[PDB]
């Protein structure tokens, strides 16, 4: 009920949650959360590899203006100098949850948090030994794209009496969607332990070894697309990378008032691929290096009338790239290669001290939480090739407020400001932009709520306000810094589920639920593009649904929906002949499903085998910038079966 107890807006979807839209992806999960926008794989992460995602209208390209995390452990493989997941080394077939946090913990967490912090929690080890095993295969009857997608989990663990635990989870992805030219193939293999010898020191670790590769299919001009709307035109392009993590992590806890916590992760990764780029064909391998200590304290103490619980961190952080961009002439059917000619040698890195102090306090019905985050960093870049070595070093303190007033026994109202910053990214240490240089990006976000549940009624409601001083794109055709100027985000977020039993035994079993946000992320630079709206922001998206879970039968149906967009800072409406630029419709869509459990005992066999956009209702997405920009068809009616295997 930590979320409930939440001063400020968020979210958490669990595992047995998922399935219910036959959901393979993270992308299809935070997808139904209010505020949250994961577009179709398009552009650079036109593929299964990256993550796309933004909360409440901020540019939801590779998820780079959000703190994402696993475990507590940074995702990004350079949580500073490039947020962007062109390679996410996360996989939903290995985590118990979903934690999306808006607002509320931008001191604890940073420091790209001013688009919430998205945390995946990873299997819980079994308490006394358990398998579990899942499949989900999808086809799209409509598309040319023959090749099935099957994705599949794993999970073998257990504890030994002398408190040591182990759990292996191995997720896996294989197959095309809808598009040709996307065969993709993604294996997840982590080891996850912890040794508690007693009730007092209690030792974690994770290793995970992430390794995949998938072809794009990259976006359609309007010609292209009207004649076959499932063909790529882009056959060089293919992504793949890998990723090695190691973390170990301790616990000292003497007694309930007094907590100490200390964590040091280590991360090894590579990403590359192919990728037409004009004239030319490029392999850009990039390889990562992050590695980062973590101790943090909290006491509990009460003062009269209140209880304090004050908490203080640490966290000293440090990455190292290298990037480097070979090529060949497109003219040639040749494909670029180890020995060919590069035209990029950069190595880049960061070093990040950040120190952060807050204090919950309990006094009556209250529970307020001031709170201050303070980081410095210091980041370069040198070029190889130019020979240029530049610094930066610059300071984020950022102060926050966090109020929570229980109205009842069951029903909260909060308050909240937190300070984010997104870091200057080594992709513009340089600084080519019209505004003069670029970065860093400020924030200041403001939000009021209010959550409520009674067993048969959960709901919440809740408005936000960000002000950001600048925002950065990137045009990969022409290696250059877009810049926006100012912009605004203010909207409302909210959802309910209800149980139509309550109010009469013949919808017994029956459950409603809707999920809306209306955002409205504005331009406020002075210039030609003032007034104008953010890029792929709908003012409006949401969902519907009813599940209906009579005896050992699961039967849902649910409801996608949202409004228009723009693809440019001009907000083009008419569309160009290569189809990156102008409109982007709205849509609705609709999912069924069908699910039986085999005697929930025995061996809590799951089966189960629905379809979505059940309608084939047509839409489609533009990738402006990116060097495969052009029209992207969204997901036709696609048929899917699961399973489920509980030992
Ligand atoms: C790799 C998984 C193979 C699954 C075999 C099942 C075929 C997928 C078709 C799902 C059936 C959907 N439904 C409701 C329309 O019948
Ligand atoms: C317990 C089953 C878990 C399967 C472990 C799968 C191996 C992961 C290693 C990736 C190697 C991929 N490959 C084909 C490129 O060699
Ligand atoms: C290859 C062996 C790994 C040795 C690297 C040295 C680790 C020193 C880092 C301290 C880790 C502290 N702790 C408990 C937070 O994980
Ligand atoms: C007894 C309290 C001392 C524990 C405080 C935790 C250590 C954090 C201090 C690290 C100092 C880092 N550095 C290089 C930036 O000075
Ligand atoms: C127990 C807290 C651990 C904090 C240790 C603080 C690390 C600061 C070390 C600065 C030296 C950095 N380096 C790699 C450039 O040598
Ligand atoms: C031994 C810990 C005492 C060191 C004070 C660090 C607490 C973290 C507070 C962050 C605010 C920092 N400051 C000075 C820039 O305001
Ligand atoms: C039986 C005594 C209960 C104590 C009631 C004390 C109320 C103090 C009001 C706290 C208001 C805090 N603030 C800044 C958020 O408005
Ligand atoms: C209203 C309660 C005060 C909360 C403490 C947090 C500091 C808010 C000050 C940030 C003002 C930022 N700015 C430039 C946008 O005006
Ligand atoms: C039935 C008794 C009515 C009690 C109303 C008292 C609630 C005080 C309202 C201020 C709470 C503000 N907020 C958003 C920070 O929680
Ligand atoms: C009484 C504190 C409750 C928080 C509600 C305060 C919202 C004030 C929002 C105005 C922020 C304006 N701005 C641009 C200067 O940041
Ligand atoms: C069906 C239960 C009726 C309970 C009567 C209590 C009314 C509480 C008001 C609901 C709170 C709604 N919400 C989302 C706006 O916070
Ligand atoms: C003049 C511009 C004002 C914009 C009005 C946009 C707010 C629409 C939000 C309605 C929320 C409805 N509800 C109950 C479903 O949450
Ligand atoms: C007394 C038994 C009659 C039950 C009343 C059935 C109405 C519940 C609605 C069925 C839910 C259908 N589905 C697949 C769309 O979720
Ligand atoms: C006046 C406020 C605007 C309300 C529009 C609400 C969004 C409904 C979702 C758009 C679905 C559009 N359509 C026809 C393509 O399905
Ligand atoms: C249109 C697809 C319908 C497939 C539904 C798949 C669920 C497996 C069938 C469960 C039958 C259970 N049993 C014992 C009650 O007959
Ligand atoms: C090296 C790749 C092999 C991966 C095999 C992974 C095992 C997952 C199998 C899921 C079994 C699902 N179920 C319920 C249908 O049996
Ligand atoms: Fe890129
Ligand atoms: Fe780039």
């Amino acid at each position: 009920n930590d979320v409930f107890e939440h001063a400020g807006a968020r979210d958490v979807i669990r595992r047995e949650d998922f399935a219910k839209t036959g959901a393979t992806t993270m992308r299809e999960v935070l997808n139904r959360i209010p505020g949250v926008s994961a577009p179709e794989n398009n552009g650079t992460g036109s593929h299964d590899l990256a993550m796309n995602f933004g909360i409440r209208g901020l540019n939801p390209r590779l998820a780079s203006r959000s703190t994402v995390l696993m475990d507590g452990i940074p995702v990004p493989f350079a949580p500073y100098g490039q947020p962007q997941l062109s390679l996410a080394p996360v996989s939903l077939g290995n985590m118990d949850a979903i934690d999306v946090v808006r607002g509320g913990g931008a001191v604890r967490y940073g420091p790209q948090s001013v688009g919430g912090v998205v945390n995946f929690v990873t299997r819980a080890i079994p308490q006394d030994f358990g398998i579990e095993a899942g499949v989900e295969g999808q086809l799209s009857p409509t598309s040319s794209q023959n090749n099935p997608k099957e994705t599949h989990n794993l999970m073998v663990g257990g504890t030994a009496d002398n408190g040591f635990g182990t759990a292996l989870l191995y997720s896996g992805t294989r197959g095309s969607d809808w598009r040709e030219h996307s065969a993709t193939r993604i294996d997840d293999l982590m080891l996850k332990s912890k040794y508690a010898p007693d009730e007092v020191h209690t030792f974690n670790s994770l290793l995970q070894y992430y390794d995949g590769e998938a072809d794009m299919p990259g976006g359609l001009s309007r010609a292209d697309y009207d004649a076959d709307r499932w063909q790529s035109t882009r056959p060089y392009d293919r992504f793949w990378g890998r990723r090695k993590l190691a973390s170990l992590g301790y616990q000292f806890q003497p007694d309930s008032q007094h907590k100490f916590n200390i964590q040091g992760f280590y991360t090894q990764t590579l990403r590359s691929g192919y990728l037409e780029q004009g004239k030319r064909i490029t392999l850009s391998p990039r390889n990562y290096w992050v590695r980062g200590i973590e101790p943090r304290y909290s006491q509990i103490f009460m003062i009269g009338p209140s209880a304090h619980e004050v908490g203080v961190g640490y966290r000293y952080l440090n990455e190292s790239t290298h990037e480097m961009r070979y090529y060949t002439a497109t003219s040639s059917g040749q494909l670029p290669s180890g020995s060919s000619p590069y035209d990029r040698d950069t190595r880049s890195g960061t070093e990040a001290h950040a120190w952060y102090l807050d204090d919950k306090i309990d006094i009556g019905n209250w529970t307020i939480t001031p709170g201050m985050r303070f980081e410095h960093i210091e980041s370069y870049q040198n070029n190889a090739i130019t020979g240029t070595h530049e610094e930066v070093s610059y300071n984020a303190p950022l102060p926050a407020l966090n109020v929570l007033y229980h109205l009842t026994d069951s029903w909260n109202l909060y308050a909240n400001t937190e300070g984010s910053f997104g870091t200057v990214q080594y992709s513009q240490i340089g600084k080519a932009v019209q505004s003069g240089n670029v970065e860093p990006e400020k924030a200041r976000t403001w939000e009021l709520g209010t959550r409520y549940d009674d067993g048969a009624l959960t709901a919440e409601m809740g408005l936000f306000l960000i002000n950001f001083n600048n925002q950065y794109d990137s045009n990969q055709t022409n290696d250059t810094v877009t810049a926006r100027g100012k912009t605004r985000h203010t909207g409302l977020e909210t959802q309910a589920r209800y149980d139509l039993g309550t109010l009469t035994p013949t919808l017994d079993n029956v459950s409603i639920y809707a999920s809306y946000a209306y955002v409205n992320a504005e331009i406020r630079e002075k210039g030609d593009t003032y007034g104008n709206l953010v890029p792929f922001s709908p003012k409006h998206k949401g969902t519907l649904g009813v599940d209906y879970k009579p005896g050992n039968w699961t039967f849902n149906l649910n409801s996608d929906f949202q409004s228009s967009q723009f693809a440019d800072n001009a907000n083009t409406v008419k569309e160009s002949a290569d189809g990156s630029t102008g409109r982007i419709p709205g849509f609705m869509l609709w999912g069924a499903r069908v699910a039986y459990d085999f005697g929930p005992q025995m061996a809590d066999l799951n089966l189960a085998f629905g379809v979505k956009n059940i309608f084939d209702q047509d839409y489609f997405i533009r990738s402006y910038d990116d060097n495969n920009k052009g029209i992207y068809a969204g997901q036709p009616r696609t048929l899917y079966m699961q399973g489920s295997l509980k030992f």
